C-alpha cells in the first residue's frame, strides 16, 4: 500500500489505543502500526520524490520508520504484559517520531 | 513482493557487497536489503502458517528483520564515511543474524 | 557524572548545536548528548526513589535514554553528510523527548 | 565500570541465563547486561585507540552497544513474560552482535 494508507493506519490506531479499554485492543492496534511502518519502507514521499533513494534525507526517512517501529514494539512489549496504562503512556509518546519526519519530510 | 524474492533480495546484494570495489556498490546494495527485510515484514513463512498472527513466534520472526535492519544501517554508516573494507566485514557478520532466523523458523 | 551533570550536558549541547557553523561542530555536540545520555542510565531520579530498581517505571526511565541515544545516532547521520541545518532541526527536535520524559519523572 | 569489567559481567550473566532455572534469574542478569552495555559506552577499545574519538569507528563501536541494549530488553520482556526458554534462546541469539564486535574491533 502506499505511504498515505499507512499514515492513515497509523493515526487511526494511536486512537484506538487511547480510547482503549483492554490490552488485546492495544496489542493488535500496536501489531498493526508496526506493519504500516514497516509498509511505508518502500514509500518515497513527494518531497523527497527527486531524491536518490541513499540520500541522506532518504536515509533518514527510512530510519525514522524503523525507530519508530523499535518504539511500537517496546509499547507492544508492555501490552503483552499486560501493561495497559504504560501501552497508552508509550503510544502517545510516539508523536515526537511522528512529529520529528513530518516537520522535515511532509 | 515474495518473502522468497526478498529472501533473494538480500542474498544476491550480500553476493555484490562481497565483490564490491568502491563504497557507492556497497552502499547501493546495503541499501537495497533493507528494503527487502522491510518489505518482508508481512511475510508468514511456510513452517509458521498455523499460527496465530499474534503468536511469540510471528512476533520473534518480525523482531529478527527489525535487528537485521539495524545491523545493515549500522554497516551503511561505514559505506558513507567511505570505508568499504570495513563495511564489506560488516555486510559479512550480518550471515549470523540470516542464519538465525533460518534455524528457527525455515 | 550526576544526573544532574548528564541533564546540563545535555542542556548544553542544545545551544552549542543551534549556534554551530560547520558539520563537525555539530557532530561533536551530539557525541557528547550521547554519551551523556548512557552515562545516565545508572541513576535514580528522586521522583522514582522509593520504587523497584526494576519496576516499569525505572524501566521506561532507562528506555527513555535508549530511544533519546537512538535519536541522536540518528540526527549524528546527517551531519556526517555534512548537512548542518538538516542535523540542527534535528537536533532541536530531540526536545520532544527531553520533554516527553520530564512530564513523566522530572 | 572499565571495558573488560564490562565485557566479564556481559560474558558471565549469560552463562547465568544458559543455566537459569526460574524467570527471575534471567531478568536479573538481563537487567545487569544492559547496564553494562550503557557503562562501556565511554570506553575507547585498544584497537580503535589510534582514530578520531568521533571517527566511523568509534561511533560503529558506540552503535553496537546500542543495538545490544535494544536486543536485551526485548529478552527482558519475554522474561517478564515468564517465558524462560524463549527468553534464554533470544540471550544465545545475541552472540551474534558479541561476535559481530569482537571481529572488527576486539
Ligand atoms: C506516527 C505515529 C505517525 C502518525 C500518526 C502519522 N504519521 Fe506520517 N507522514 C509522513 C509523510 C512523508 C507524510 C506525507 C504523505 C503524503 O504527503 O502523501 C505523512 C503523512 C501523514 C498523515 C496525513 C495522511 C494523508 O491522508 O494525507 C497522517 C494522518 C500521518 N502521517 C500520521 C512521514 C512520516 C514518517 C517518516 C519517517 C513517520 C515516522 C510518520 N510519518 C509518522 C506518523
Ligand atoms: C540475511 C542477510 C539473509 C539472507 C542473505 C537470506 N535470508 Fe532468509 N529466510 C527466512 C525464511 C522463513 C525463509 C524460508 C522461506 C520459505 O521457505 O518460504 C528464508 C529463506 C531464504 C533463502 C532461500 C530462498 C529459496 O527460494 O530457497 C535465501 C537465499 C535467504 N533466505 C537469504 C527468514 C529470514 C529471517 C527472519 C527474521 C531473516 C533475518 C533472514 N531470513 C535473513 C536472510
Ligand atoms: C529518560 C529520561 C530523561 C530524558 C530522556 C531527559 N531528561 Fe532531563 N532530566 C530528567 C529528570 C528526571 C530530571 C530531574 C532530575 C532532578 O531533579 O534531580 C532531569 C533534569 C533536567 C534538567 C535540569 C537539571 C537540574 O537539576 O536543574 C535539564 C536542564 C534537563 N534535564 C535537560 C534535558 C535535555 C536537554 C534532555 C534531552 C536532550 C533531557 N533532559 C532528557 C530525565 C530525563
Ligand atoms: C560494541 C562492541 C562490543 C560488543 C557489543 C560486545 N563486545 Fe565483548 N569486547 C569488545 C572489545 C573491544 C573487547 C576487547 C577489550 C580489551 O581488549 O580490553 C571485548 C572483550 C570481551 C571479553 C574478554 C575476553 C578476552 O579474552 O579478552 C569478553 C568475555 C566479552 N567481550 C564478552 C562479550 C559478550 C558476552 C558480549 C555480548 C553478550 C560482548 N562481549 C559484546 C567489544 C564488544
Amino acid at each position: 500500500a502506499d505511504l498515505e494508507d499507512n499514515m492513515e493506519t497509523l493515526n487511526d490506531n494511536l486512537k484506538v489505543i487511547e480510547k482503549a479499554d483492554n490490552a488485546a485492543q492495544v496489542k493488535d492496534a500496536l501489531t498493526k502500526m508496526a506493519a504500516a511502518a514497516a509498509d511505508a519502507w518502500s514509500a518515497t514521499p513527494p518531497k523527497l520524490e527527486d531524491k536518490s533513494p541513499d540520500s541522506p534525507e532518504m536515509h533518514d526517512f527510512r530510519h525514522g520508520f524503523w525507530i519508530l517501529i523499535g518504539q511500537i514494539h517496546a509499547a507492544l512489549h508492555l501490552a503483552n504484559e499486560g501493561k495497559v496504562k504504560e501501552a497508552q503512556a508509550a503510544a502517545e509518546q510516539l508523536k515526537c517520531t511522528c512529529n520529528a519526519c513530518h516537520q522535515k519530510y511532509r
